[PDB]
């Protein structure tokens, strides 16, 4: 599924017309992206949430050379997947439906 | 930012009420939480990809006992940032504003 199909499927499920469902998929996105830019934390309940982690220095292989290469602090995005979308996942809970 | 906070924005942002701002964000986030637990991949294209992910037969100290045990294999969820999410977090790229 990419954003086209999700959008069609948000469609449907809305009863929207697509452009509007467009509207929502990138303004979420948009919206997210924009809070952990920040720094802020987004928390959906039932998903996950989403956070800016900062990764210390560290060293790197540079793979195209060979050379080693120590990797200044850098801020990363990343998503922990709530404990119903785990659940679901791994088979434990239902999906409601 | 929570569901709520979430769900506020983007109702100002969609200009539509609430309770169908309500419904984008239910059901975005249900039709990902469908597509992975079929073990299908969601790629939002300026966002990331959730997909699904096989956890191997590990071992685990379980800590309240001290006992050690083996785990069996699991599904998991998880989510790749995507290039463009990770620039404007990381400092890279701006964000359009
Ligand atoms: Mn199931
Ligand atoms: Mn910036």
């Amino acid at each position: 599924m990419n954003k086209a199909e999700l959008i069609d499927v948000l469609t449907q499920k809305l009863g929207s017309d697509r452009r509007q469902a467009t509207a929502a998929v990138e303004n979420v996105v948009d919206t997210i992206v924009r809070a952990v830019h920040k720094g802020d934390s987004v928390t959906i309940t039932g998903f996950g949430v989403f956070e800016q982690r900062r990764r210390a220095a560290r060293v790197a292989r540079n793979p195209r050379t060979g050379e080693t290469v120590k990797v200044k602090p850098t801020s990363v995005p990343a998503f922990r997947p709530g404990a119903q979308f785990k659940a679901v996942v791994s088979g434990a809970q239902r999906l409601p439906a």
